């Protein structure tokens, strides 16, 4: 396999690009995280006092395993798949590893019974994965989508007081400024980024199918419940205590859906910004002071990637969450693509980011917008006329705007016609398009 | 239009299970609802010191307005119906009424000018959709959820101790009780339901592009973003703060994702139930003293409706969060739609419940199963055997199990070979199936 | 149930869009169905020489049985209704008011226990089913898309030669027509369309489980196969062999997909006439001289109702066709709702060909944008380069291109400095963006 | 990138299963057809004799650009990659490559300014892609479905008349046989299967926005619709002459639609396989001749990859069939996905292939089961009743049915007490369950 001969564009053109997620979701990342929770397991009864039977770990013992988290790597997880040549299941290659390495430390050689003690396969898989979900998106996806986040603002912030004409059914509406609709988009991403950061991703270590039944059978004196809820939430989980033979997924699906949201968000933030580079609001900032157009093709690319994303983030959240009784395997073979989904997303965060640096503000095409479109003033003339108890103010209006193409001329006429107070006539004959901004500027600036 | 005729099931077929809905959703409850925002609108404006020109309102007045709200009617739809005629906004034959009614009313007489002031028809729309969907929610769908929830968690606690065998992979496996497997739906529910119950519906209110240039045009003096913002607040909403036109609809998205996570652990649930049903360990409850077949036709219409509502829903949340620049109108009639998934969802949850009542657990057959499968117990000679370092426990029983058909005498013998102490052997010759449950019923009596 | 009170908008808000789909979809035409079904089989076995035992229809019987289902109303439903008060199926009811029918007719009084004569439920309620999807797409849906291509057609002749700068990624680019960019539309459409017209549903009539157990217990002798297959086949629907007691659905869901491709299409067009109405390249038709601004309100709405077609369409195809083993009643409930994704498409339809005939073009516009674009005619020179062997054709344009803002005067001068014939210097000195066509107007001719 | 570090299991994990679909969807492959059409395209205007500036090609350039396709190799791709360092397009670093190779040949050393002649660069990327469609269907995809149909009817031919208790709602019903279960899936294969063979995947060649601008602009003389019609059916394509800048890609819905048909019959069938070996109708193959259970995963990793297959196809035939006027570059990233949905399928194929392999019939469970539901015969009781014209024939099974638990005793009892021949009764007499399976077998033979 080169990226030149891969089939998914993850591992081949945007290889590059999707690397990070590599340590978190990949057959090397799973056999590192079993073999992880198998040791993390194995310490846990080492350090409960009822089980006598096996030992407190001593300095020599604690740094051997801790030493085989730290040094896995190709050569140890190629071992690993060595073992499977044996096994049915996949989890049982490291509890044979684990047996092989145990022989090398004089007080773990004495103790390989106790490897895999009571758990089934799920118990394993299910912690492996929790924590992989946990960290890529501790480590990787939430701060890439704060980086997003970042660079939106900073646009915001800059293009705070930049007039602009609204478009509302694609046509001139009462003026905005460009940092205020850029700022709308951060303000939509605050809510579900504040829910993926706090999400505690569930997991369940409880035997073959929920009940600790084997825990019992060989230790009915210990407080299993107690023991492995302790287990799980050391490992910065959420303990599930009722589940079957798996963890049901509804913590999946529910991630899933928040990066969905986030998705969609985005997916509504490059269809803007690509009608904006259409209408020559933004141009390339970079003959040299010539003005040019800036090409889309970085929010054209996120806006696919965040699709396909999306497409399997639903997918996840419908599918994983039925399981025939106990549990049926074909969520095994699914849950392998998790890393798949976060990956079209990064690769969508990485072109938004590189699209938003391209970006330089166009003034003159957004002034020519405004000073053509003197009607999008009507509704505060109206508004005005509401104050001082003027009757149809709406209807006069449109009858003004329906029957002559307006501009400062015109209004000031027709304001002249009206019965307010003379100080009110002023402020409005005062009025422009690029002066018509709301508190658009003010909403920036309070932003954060 | 009769039940007969109607194309959709919702209005048809189901109309009488779904009637408690239409309060909410509906042209008559949209109407309702944005008679409702208009006028709270023009009170929270006499309610507003800085705002002298609408005078506070007296005893009358508020009794006026408020009787127009409670004595609300289809004669009186059907009147705001007859302004549609005049209109290019559904929203503006609202104010039109409103204008009417002011005139039986010496002071409201006088205000007319100050009905819908400075707003945009979206001001009101979204507000009375998010009002509708935090109702429904409050009155119909959340309580009928947790009926649900009561109802499978009365049968859990019925069952907490009646042993059964598991299936992983649809093949005998360790034990579990009736009452544990039907707890665990429960406690799936338990969160999402949680969350339902607490989302703030996001509503703004800030005029035709969201700067409320209108509002301030007539008055630059008011602290409109504070005005607005209890305005809204004050009807239990989550206030938005930035939007273009429309209040971006995230919420509805996050509300719609909530629904799917439910209605896919209710559709596992009924998948359940029918191979229980199947397996003939439910029969119907209700010649008279013989066994009969339950029909699982309630569990089956549940889940038909389950995947119908999960597919708006899921629309639903990918459609209405983009809009072209500062909106197009292509969500207005999408959300006329929102009725119909609740509608789906709680035609479901009639059924489940409905179903729920005919089951009457048939101990034998569950029984009979468990008596088939000694098995499963090799686990728990297994993990017995680790604890007292025995090497290949699990290779040891599985050559076992794989070279013999299992029963309590191949069993016994087999334990009285292992090198354990002698109460341990005792012990797991006690050992049956419908004894190895582990701690399911500890687990139901636990379970809230 | 009035409109204003109903939940769905198909039955309430848009009643009057959709009650050509009524006589179709309803329960009204489900029991309609499931007579005519219920009195063809009847006559079947009647016109059946190997089955003596139901003697040959006379004149009188012929007509009392098609009177039954010319005369079918809200009267005889209700009937039919009546009877459901008895039944565990709803098709039962049907027989047993056959049962009552056949008592007013001499020779029919006697052969009352040939009605539903071996049928299974599914037996009647499949080929129901199937025949209100042939004769809605036949009656209503089919000649509507027609009529949808037909309008766009005329809308692309008629501006046939009107010149239009083209948008790649939302950026000029080489011209086009206004009418070809609409006819590219309609040669999209006309494979789905033709696709629509030609599937024959498919239909199965064959007892409890398949395979005509009940049939042959009874008449060994009677080839069931050939006069299922002729009874089917008669009705205009297609033979399905081999099934369980279902129609295992999957002509239901190629149906639901070309139905997608074509809402997808209709999706696409409603997105660029939005956009076209915003460049202003189409303005209003109907101060009554003066140009005015087109609301694109109608595509707005056919494109979210061609959303809500699709999301159910969409699952249609995807949940029917399972069904657990000999099957499982979830498809029943599904299959009531088949007319609503035909209403959510009729009401899209209806919308389109309101708004195209609103269109008027705006030929100053798309003129405007032309004159401003000179840029667009760079390929043409680069290709006239090539044919005449100048080595670095597009590399020598780039570098014009980018360099200055390239109109009439700068290309000329360009062009001159080029080593081609004088003639061909000539001919591209004529050039002009308006000019600048190639294809498409004759292509527009050419396309029926 | 190794297979260990691959972030999608296509490429790692199941990288074996897969590697057929590389030659048709990689970097490396989209390069190679790139490469080949560019070729062609040159080869087509050597050919045509109003374009006399191309002279006609010799023996030896013949050859030579025949060589640079069949030499294809990672060095060259590497080599296009380079200059890929220059180009805004990566298919001007094809046109590059090939300006490089004509210098090694004397008469194409002097026609280098007619390579990509005219062309735009979508042009090439939609033959390209059309390409690799219809060849990895033709080569791949279509031949591993007729493998699964083969083996699944090679199944249903070998279990032709084994007997077996139907289940309609989970329950006891009509008897059928394994084999005919079998076969009616293959049935419902053959359409979509027939329909994935028959499509000619549509492509267009056109220029830069679909009307032969440039072409027309360098050669007015030259028929060019009939010469790229002609190229494009040359290659076994279907001629779209109706197109903006892209082929619109309703024929890759199409496919995907027909793929999700497919797919949709077999995630049907890994679910009825599943329920079979869970009620023991199959064990394993292959102590060596005691009977053991068959693990149904290869089943359930295919009913896993069927899902995710789906969830892209979706997808595609959604997201592609839009694009903003001209057109959006969001489908270029998208399309480099085909292949990733192409091989979830193909894994679940060789999945589904994997797992028929291991069944064996188990007769004494299908036995068993039959022998203990008599009641199942109460529909031929009926429907002979029903012959003899007795009245009320129904409702006296179901009185019957439900008054007592039947066996052969009760049946033999209940039929002497009928009014009909006593011949008829003789037969009725001898019915079993395992004897009243119909025509399942007749059904089966007669299959192809």
């Amino acid at each position: 396999l080169t990226a030149l001969n891969a089939i998914s564009p993850i591992d081949g053109r945007y290889v590059n690009k999707t690397r990070a997620l590599s340590p978190y979701f990949s057959e090397f990342a799973l056999t590192y995280y079993r073999l992880m929770v198998e040791i993390k397991w194995f310490e846990s009864l080492a350090a409960n006092d009822t089980i006598p039977e096996v030992p407190a770990l001593d300095n020599k013992a604690r740094k051997f395993l801790s030493d085989l988290i730290s040094n896995f790597n190709e050569s140890e997880a190629e071992k690993i798949k060595e073992f499977e040549k044996q096994t049915n299941h996949d989890v049982k290659a490291v509890e044979y590893y684990l047996q092989d390495k145990f022989q090398e430390n004089e007080q773990l050689k004495s103790c390989v019974a106790f490897i895999h003690f009571a758990c089934t396969s799920e118990d394993i898989n299910n912690l492996a994965y929790a924590l992989m979900i946990k960290q890529a998106i501790a480590q990787v996806i939430q701060p890439t989508i704060a980086e997003i986040m970042g660079s939106i603002t900073l646009l915001g912030k800059q293009h705070a007081d930049v007039a602009m004409l609204s478009r509302t059914h694609g046509q001139p509406a009462t003026p905005t400024t460009m940092g205020k609709e850029l700022v709308n988009f951060v303000a939509r991403l605050k809510r579900p980024q504040q829910q993926l950061a706090e999400v505690l991703i569930p997991a369940k270590f409880n035997g073959a199918v929920g009940n600790y039944n084997a825990h019992v059978a060989a230790y009915p004196e210990v407080d299993w419940r107690k023991h492995c809820a302790n287990f799980v939430t050391s490992l910065g989980l959420s303990f599930n205590a009722y589940t079957t033979q798996i963890e049901p997924h509804d913590g999946i699906a529910e991630v899933s859906q928040i990066m969905v949201r986030i998705n969609n968000i985005l997916l509504d933030y490059t269809q803007d910004i690509w009608s904006y580079i259409s209408l020559g609001y933004f141009k390339q900032k970079t003959s040299s002071t010539m003005p040019h157009k800036v090409n889309p093709i970085d929010f054209e690319n996120a806006e696919g990637n965040l699709g396909l994303s999306n497409a399997l983030f639903i997918h996840f959240a419908n599918k994983l969450t039925q399981s025939r009784m106990q549990r049926d395997l074909s969520d095994s073979t699914v849950l392998r693509n998790l890393g798949v989904a976060f990956s079209y997303s990064l690769i969508a965060y990485h072109s938004v980011a590189k699209g938003n640096d391209k970006l330089q503000i166009n003034k003159s095409a957004l002034q020519k917008d405004l000073s053509e479109n003197w009607e999008v003033l009507a509704e505060a003339i109206q508004t005005v006329m509401r104050r001082y108890n003027e009757p149809n103010a709406y209807e006069q209006l449109k009858e003004l705007t329906r029957g002559q193409m307006i501009d400062a001329e015109n209004l000031k006429k027709f304001i002249k016609t009206l019965s307010i107070p003379e100080e009110a006539k002023a402020e409005l004959m005062k009025l422009t398009p690029e002066t018509y901004t709301g508190l658009a500027t003010q909403l920036v600036k309070a932003f954060s």
